């Protein structure tokens, strides 16, 4: 008889739709320098708004995050790797945490909303990802989602 509540954790899952289910929600994800968006979840973000020419007018690179303003929301764009043949790096995935959430607070979106992000299982893992989330929101006052389907 008692409510399971323990301090940060601060990361919900949820099951359905990731694009359809938020109203308001923006989007996060990792992708490369190259805007190589044609592997895995990445692909349906290129068909949804695909403006790699307008991302990459953004000049980003590692650490930095790129915003786009679709209709009522800032999609961001964590920035780790290069290229495809450039293997994504834990160092580089928390500084882009730490880069989007900058904007958030700059502006004020406390809601966010990412699928899941760890392709490979040697490569990365999300056990590791999902704490950098916490430590790099730990302080702070926005609310993410994780949606599964």
């Amino acid at each position: 008889g008692s409510s399971g509540s323990s301090g940060g954790s601060r990361i919900t899952y949820v099951k359905g739709d990731l694009f359809a289910c938020p109203k308001t929600d923006s989007l996060a994800h990792c992708i490369s320098e190259d805007c190589r968006m044609g592997a895995g979840i990445a692909v349906l973000f290129k068909k949804k708004f695909g403006g790699v020419q307008e991302l990459l007018n953004q000049q980003k690179k590692s650490g930095e995050v790129a915003v786009l303003k679709r209709d009522g929301r800032y999609i961001y764009y964590l920035i780790t790797k290069k290229r495809a043949s450039h293997k994504p790096t834990y160092e580089n995935l928390q500084k882009s945490l730490e880069a989007m959430k900058s904007h958030c607070l700059k502006n004020g979106v406390t809601d966010l909303s990412m699928p899941r992000i760890g392709c490979g299982l040697d490569r990365l893992q999300w056990e590791n990802v999902s704490a950098m989330i916490e430590e790099v929101f730990e302080a702070t006052d926005i609310k993410i989602t994780v949606y599964t389907l």
